[PDB]
């Protein structure tokens, strides 16, 4: 008689226990995060260029005929454009080299051409401090980007012994100052991809075993300024294939010996610039022929142009398993005050205007809790079911002999 | 003999057991946080508003009768104000209008005022790119806040095709260009809400289905710099009564058909508004009278003053289920560079002070890691607590075979 | 003969059940994170301090005696440096007070000098507005920091019935306007701890029982901006001994009577200076005697810039077990406007030159969610466990009874 809903009990087993083992099959994960003050912490590579691209000092006659076009200097038919932009004292000096009636082209390349006429570290770098050690530009390594000579502090290549962060504060990080040289700003008489209305620099935080996107990840500091940048590094960590899709942490691939997002953009920027301009710009790895001037106007900016705005579908990347953000929090105090301008006007050779005009203090720190772990965890293991479905057979088949009893 | 301790072995069960069914009751979760560089993602909508709210050469003789109280330009017997602050050329202008002999008072309204006077997206758009596209005023739709006359770029409203981003950088974002037109701001003779002592802009980043509130929400935007704005989309899902108390996704509340925190603040500032001053103001959804300038300044300022600043009680909101945040970090640079300030100047019709007090460039954009989920799981279900409290049952009445045993 | 792999059955059991209890062993935990609207929240407290340590009107002849050096005011022979930096109007009157023919040295303190000499809020506080109630100089409490006398708002300290924000948006939270006063900015001849380049105001966002680090932790707000600083409250829960390793919250160290990272950090700073330089600096706690300028010169001032800087092993803090971070976003625009610079000049007697140098208006807010606990929870409890080796027993000693029987 008190066996009809026995198998209806069975029913029961049914419904929760087909249920269990649909959430295993879901591939559920959960989030592990760590806030926490680190200690022997690893100080991140810290990359910046100057906003202008080509000292105007360093551009010779030749320098101008191949690129003069290209940095919107010269028209067509190789002569001042007809308008353009003053400039009393400048127009006299750039007319003088854009004759070229008495001139023979030479041999030229972009690569040089960036670093010779690129903005010097040893004359923009006016005062180096990290952790109480005062560095020189020794201390920066030189990296081309497509904003041209750019410099790496910290990029920790070949021997070095990286340097480390204990606590939170400006003291145990880097601070920088600069001289961004505003009277060596080329001309702007048109835009292209090489000029820009912007007066600074750009800077970017990323890991030493990652290549910088500068002109599309950085963030800008402004001259007269000191900007306190406040940090905390963030390791995510994911799951592989049966829980996410990540691709594995120790590479494989391409031109970079690690794999990350920035690495692999890079890796098919160059492939597809090679597969279309027959061509590669100054910062792309490999081995083709860098771009001609004439080349970068025609074919290699519109092709960047159009990976990094309108492109939906050719070089999109796959999660890497390990990633490092930074958080960053921004803040600014001026420079110079009416009380000191003239101190450092004097300390460097320069006019209180030029101060207040050039001059800019970078300060990268990390705060108190410097340290962010964020992992997913699986949820269900495959043990933790089969002691969920077990004590749930013995539930039915296990606990009737209290209700059989009653 | 020995089954004295069997009893005992119960009294384990007992109190082992009945904390997993506590347990249970708390109705615990968990989160699941997932950063990850994704794909077709939607881009925000991006309301911003000039901090002038009317154009000086705008304001005729009869909006300064109406108005002019309200915007600190009249005291009350309908004169400027005793003291107040210059100008040899502007104080020429406004008392020609200011004279009220001769004058009989037109119809009124604040709407069509702030309409006509309320800066213009056509002639402060100097430039507008998003993702390698040109985007003129027809891509801003016009919107009214506290502000005023103020525009949202991809308000994504009635048919349009919402624009997506695809990767991290400033290429796969918005850039725009402004003019402010401080020599078309009111002149501030006092203090009133009408009234800043700011140039600028007000920017708010937000749903294209969730309205502004860029007064309270929103950031600014200098003039002569360039700002950068990484961005990041944060999804927050949270769960229904038993495990948390949100309230549904998929509306319903008055004015608006989504239910958000801002469009259920805006609800009842109208309702609040509506049933204390009779009227409403300008931005305030609804069919009620809109406030006359007199009723704004003995009432409707004051009581939206009293809202936003000492209500504790009245206007507080519930938790939504959905919530879409946005993660952001700025950054600056100069506008103009000494090197570009007088192209600018000659390209745009204005002196070189004009763009180095008016001109500001603005880029929104996502970084790498773009998309966020912070979805609420629950942590034990009702199927995992039987196969726990099952095997708790059989592990008493079930491994006591292999004590029994020895 | 159907009994060879029942004991291989007991095989699969053993790895399975083995893991589980090993996993148990390994005490993991995950997150609970809700970001969430808040209502009935406590506003932190809010230091600042000018960036300029001593007001140059209230150096007397007996202040450039003692600290002259230490300001970089005076050489070793009592005199102005052989160099300096102008100045047509100041050096006069340097030089009339560096004059020591006639004076004898009077008993001197850096603590009753800074905060003689100290900016006063009363001249500094221009405006402040809390939630529409208007606050005055009582409304800030004064603490000396490595800046010098410095300020609190809502530092909540003796009776005081702290202030509590409902909702987002600036009208929720604290706005103050200030006048940094650059004419009142000591001469910089040199570079000293005490002196700086920058103009402008350092801030931190801290709870009320933990005392400011704005010397290292700080933002800094740059004068002649409105800066805009949307925030959200982040409670970081952890768990004990077993699970982690944190410190008891309710105490109990030194000096302070809340745990916390700042606290211990000043802690060990206060008894590493005491142990090296027999000597306390004017911020640090307990009773040991105030460093004299000689000593600060030669003793303190390095003593902690090496802790802040280089140690990587005297002063580490461990973790207590809450903590309360604050999330923030600043932004800014520029103040004053041309159309409100002679207003606001005339409103406080001063120039409109002055005005655009000295003036600056602060924002602190909550966004709308405002409030996030960040909060580990254990993963597997002893229950859990029980529940799950149980229902893993009776499943190859209970789930046979399917296998025997097919
Ligand atoms: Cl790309
Ligand atoms: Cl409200
Ligand atoms: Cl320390
Ligand atoms: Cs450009
Ligand atoms: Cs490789
Ligand atoms: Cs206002
Ligand atoms: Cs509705
Ligand atoms: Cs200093
Ligand atoms: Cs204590
Ligand atoms: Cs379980
Ligand atoms: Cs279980």
């Amino acid at each position: 008689v008190w066996a009809l809903c026995f198998m209806g009990s069975l029913a029961l087993l049914a419904l929760v226990c087909t249920n269990r083992i649909q959430y295993y099959f879901l591939y559920p994960h959960v989030t592990k995060l760590d806030e926490v003050a680190a200690t022997r912490l690893t100080f991140p590579a810290v990359t910046f260029c100057n906003l202008n691209e080509f000292r105007f000092s360093r551009v010779t006659k030749n320098d101008l005929y191949h690129a003069g076009e290209l940095l919107a200097l010269l028209n067509n038919r190789y002569e001042i454009p007809d308008t353009q932009t003053a400039d009393e004292k400048q127009l006299e000096i750039l007319q003088d080299k854009a004759n070229f009636r008495n001139f023979k082209p030479k041999p030229f390349n972009m690569l040089e051409f960036y670093d010779r006429a690129g903005h010097d570290i040893r004359e923009m770098l006016l005062s180096c401090f990290f952790r109480g050690e005062q560095c020189s530009p020794e201390d920066f390594k030189v990296v081309f980007t497509r904003y041209g000579k750019c410099y790496t502090f910290n990029a920790g290549q070949d021997g070095k012994p990286r340097l480390i962060t204990m606590k939170g504060g400006t003291g145990n990080g880097l601070e920088i100052m600069l001289d961004i040289q505003q009277d060596e700003y080329l001309p702007v008489w048109g835009e292209t991809d090489e000029t820009s209305f912007e007066a600074g620099i750009k800077v970017q935080i990323h890991s030493q075993d990652e290549p910088p996107l500068i002109d599309q990840l950085g963030f800008g500091v402004a001259p007269g300024f000191q900007t306190f940048v406040s940090c905390q590094e963030q390791r995510l960590i994911y799951l592989p294939p049966p829980w996410g899709d990540c691709k594995a942490t120790t590479g494989d691939s391409e031109f970079y010996d690690t794999y990350s997002i920035t690495a692999c953009r890079i890796d098919c920027e160059t492939r597809y610039l090679v597969e279309n301009c027959n061509c590669r710009m100054v910062h792309m790895p490999g081995d083709a022929p860098y771009c001609t001037p004439e080349q970068y106007k025609e074919c290699a900016d519109p092709a960047l142009d159009f990976l990094v705005e309108k492109d939906n579908e050719y070089c999109v990347c796959e999660m890497p398993c390990n990633v490092t953000r930074y958080g960053k929090e921004l803040s600014m105090v001026k420079i110079p005050s009416k009380a000191s301008a003239k101190y450092l006007a004097k300390k460097y050779n320069k006019s209180e205007q030029y101060i207040g005009e050039n001059i800019l203090v970078l300060d990268i720190f990390f705060e108190a809790l410097n340290y962010e772990t964020i992992e997913q965890k699986k949820a269900y293991e495959v043990a933790g079911l089969l002691g969920d479905i077990g004590g749930q057979m013995g539930l039915f088949i296990g606990a009737s002999i209290l209700t059989v009893l009653e």
